[PDB]
C-alpha cells in the first residue's frame, strides 16, 4: 500500500522536525534527543495505525471526486497524514499513562514503556505528557495557515477531555458511586448494581469512541474542507456505534484470546472491570450463578479467575455476542444509508471503516 | 484586596461552569462531580496565586491608562482572571504529576493528592491530565470570540512543552548525558561535571521560567490587547531573569527552611538534584571539599545529608547568594529601564512583579 507508505514517510518527517526543533530552539543535547527519538518510536510505532489511516482514507475518498491541482492533492494528503499522526500520538500518550496507572506489564509483545530499565515511572509520566504536547506542536507548525486550524484544535481538545473523563469512568467502574470519596479508600462493589448496559455504554462512549472513531472521521473531513458536506449528527451516532463494538471486541479478547497474539496478559477479571462480558453475564445469569460470580470476580487468585472464565463459557456469551454483532450490523448499515443522502463518498468511507472493524 | 476577591469569585464561576458542563454534556453523576470538585479545590487552591494575579495586575495597569466603557473594563478584568486560572490549573497539573513522579509526600502542609486514600496513583495521574484539559476547555469557552484566542492558545502550548522539556532536564540532571539510554538503568554521576552554571541555567529556564513569569506577563498583554505596545525580546529576557532568581530561592529554601513553613520535607540532596547550592558549592570548593561532597551527595542516609548541609554552611553559600541577588537586582533594573522606552505602564507592572519576587 502506497497510502501506508505515505503515512510512514510522514512520520520520519515529523520526528525530524520535532527533534531538530528541540536542538535548535530548546537547547537539547544529542543523548536526550536520542532518548526522545527512542521514546517516540517505542510508543507511537508498532500498531495497525487504524486511527491515523482512517484520516488518510477519508481524505483519499474526497480527493477522487473533487477537482484540485496536483500540488493541492499532495498538501491535503500531507495534511491528512499529519492529522493522523496527531491522533496516533494522542493514543500513545493514553497508552503510556494508562499502562502506568494500571500497573500493566506488557504492550504489543514488549514491556510497557515505564518498565524499560532506563525509563522508570519518574521519566515515563513526563514522556507521556510530552507525547501529547507534540500533537499540539505539530498542529501549530503544519496547520498554521489552514482555515480548519481553529475547528481542528477545538475538536481535538474536546475529544481529549472526553477521553480523560472516560478513563475516570473506567477506573472507578468497580466502585459504588455513592461510596466515591477522595477521603476514603475505594472498596469494590458487592452488589454489582452499576454493572448495566447503560453504564457500560457510558464508559465506552467516553473512554474510546471519541478518539478512536469520531476524531479520525471528522479530521478526514476537516483536512478535506468537507464538513459542511455531511450531517454531523450522523457522523457522531455512527462513530459512537462502531466505537462501542470495537471496545466490546477488545473486552471479549481480554478474556479469551491467548496472550501470544493479544500481546498482553489480559487482567479485566482480576481488575474487576465493568466489561461487556461481566455486564452481559449478569444480564442472563440465574441466582446461583450470580452468587458464584460474586465470590470470584475481582481477585488476583488464578483459581478464582478460572471460575469466572468458566462461568462465561458456560453462560454461552459467544451467542450474546453474535446477537449484539447482528444488531450493530443492522444499525451501522442503516446509518451508512442515511449518510448517502448528503455524501455517498463519505458514506463509502464509513463502510470501509466498519468493514475493517468487523474483521479482527 | 478587591483584585484578589475578583480573582477568587472567578474561580467559583469557572468551577460551576466546568461541573455543570460535565453534568449536562458528559453524563456525569453527582458523586463523580463531587470527587472532581474536591480534586479541583485541593490541587488548585491554597497557594499565593502569584502567577494568576500577575495576569490581573498587568491588565489593571493598562486599564488605568486606556479609555474603555465600563462593560469593557469588566470583560478585560474577567478575561484576566480566567487567563490567570488557566495558568494556576496548568501549574496544578504539573504539581500533581510531579509529586507522583518524585514520590513526594507533602505539599503545602497536606498530603500530595495521589496519597489521599480514595485517590491513588491510578486515579491521580488521570486527575492531573484532567487539570490541564480544563485549561483548554476554559480558553475555548470564555475566549471563543476573542481576537487574542489563537495567539494565547499558541503561546500556552509552547509554554507547556517548554515546561515538560524542562522537567526532563531536571529529573535527568544527576545522570551523565552520555549514559542516558532507555535500555540501561541510569546511574548517578560520579564526576558531577555537568553541575555547572550554564547547565543549571538551562534546567531552570525551561522547568519553571516559561510558565511562572513569561506566560503570566504575556497573557496580561494579550487580554489587554497590548502586545504590540512592548518589545517582546525584553519581556522574554526579564521573565527568564526573574524566573531564574525565583528558582534559586526555592533551591536554597529546600535545604535551609524548616519543613513547618516550607510545607514539605525538602529532599534535593538525597535526590542528587542539580541545585543552585550544589552548583555554587562546586564552583568554590577545594579538592578535599569536592571529595567529601561526592562521598555524601545523592544518598537517603540522614548522616550523609547532614554532611552536605554542613559543607554548604561552611562554604558560606549565603554570601554567594547575596552576590547573585545583587547582580540580578542590577540586571532587572536595567531591563525595566529599557521597557520604559515603549511602555512605562508595563515596566511598572514588571517592577511590582520583581518587588513581590525579591521579598520571600
Amino acid at each position: 500500500m502506497a497510502s501506508m507508505e505515505r503515512f510512514l514517510s510522514v512520520y520520519d518527517e515529523v520526528q525530524a522536525f520535532l527533534l531538530d526543533q528541540l536542538q535548535s530552539k530548546y537547547e537539547i543535547d544529542p543523548n536526550r534527543a536520542r532518548y526522545l527519538r527512542i521514546m517516540m518510536d517505542t510508543t507511537c510505532l508498532g500498531g495497525k495505525y487504524f486511527r491515523g489511516m482512517t484520516v488518510v482514507n477519508v481524505a483519499e475518498g474526497f480527493l477522487a471526486v473533487t477537482q484540485h491541482d496536483e500540488a493541492t492533492k499532495e498538501r491535503i494528503l500531507h495534511d491528512a497524514c499529519v492529522g493522523g499522526w496527531m491522533i496516533e500520538f494522542l493514543q500513545a500518550h493514553y497508552l503510556v499513562e494508562d499502562d502506568i496507572m494500571d500497573g500493566s506489564v506488557m504492550r504489543r509483545g514488549k514491556p510497557c514503556w515505564y518498565r524499560f530499565p532506563g525509563v522508570t515511572t519518574q521519566c515515563a509520566i513526563n514522556d507521556g505528557i510530552i507525547l501529547k504536547s507534540w500533537t499540539q506542536i505539530m498542529a501549530w507548525h503544519y496547520f498554521a495557515d489552514r482555515p480548519f486550524l481553529k475547528d481542528l484544535l477545538c475538536l481535538f481538545q474536546k475529544v481529549d477531555y472526553a477521553t480523560a473523563v472516560g478513563q475516570m469512568y473506567d477506573v472507578t467502574s468497580m466502585c459504588d458511586s455513592n461510596k466515591l470519596d477522595p477521603e476514603v479508600a475505594q472498596p469494590m462493589t458487592t452488589d454489582f448494581a452499576e454493572f448495566t448496559p447503560a453504564i457500560y455504554k457510558r464508559i465506552v462512549k467516553y473512554k474510546t469512541t471519541f478518539y478512536t472513531y469520531l476524531l479520525p472521521l471528522v479530521m478526514g473531513l476537516f483536512v478535506s474542507e468537507a464538513a459542511a458536506s455531511v450531517e454531523m449528527n450522523l457522523v457522531e451516532r455512527v462513530a459512537h456505534l462502531i466505537g462501542e463494538y470495537f471496545q466490546v471486541q477488545d473486552d471479549v479478547m481480554d478474556c479469551f484470546t491467548p496472550p501470544e497474539q493479544l500481546g498482553k496478559v489480559g487482567t479485566d477479571i482480576e481488575d474487576a472491570k465493568c466489561s461487556w462480558l461481566a455486564v452481559t453475564f449478569l444480564g442472563k445469569a440465574n441466582a446461583a450463578q450470580v452468587a458464584e460470580f460474586k465470590a470470584n470476580y475481582g481477585d488476583k487468585d488464578p483459581a478464582k479467575v478460572a471460575v469466572v472464565k468458566r462461568l462465561y463459557s458456560e453462560a454461552n456469551l459467544q451467542a450474546d455476542f453474535a446477537a449484539y454483532e447482528a444488531e450493530v450490523v443492522r444499525e451501522v448499515e442503516s446509518l451508512i444509508e442515511q449518510l448517502k443522502v448528503k455524501s455517498p463518498t463519505f458514506a463509502e468511507s464509513v463502510a470501509v471503516v466498519w468493514e475493517k472493524t468487523h474483521k479482527r
